[PDB]
């Protein structure tokens, strides 16, 4: 068998991954969201590369 040699027009296995970023804090790029409350989660930031 030669294999049919599928390609697709969106390449994900259902997007069942927890992607791994790592980031620094730099203008605009990153930085905290003007707040008095504690922040959580991963929208304790904002910016260009979010």
């Amino acid at each position: 068998d030669g294999n049919r040699d599928r390609s697709n027009n969106i390449t994900d296995s259902l997007a069942n991954r927890t992607l791994i970023v790592t980031t620094i804090l730099e203008e605009p790029y990153v930085m905290y969201r003007k707040s008095d409350k504690p922040l959580y989660g991963n929208d304790r930031f904002e910016g260009y590369c979010l």
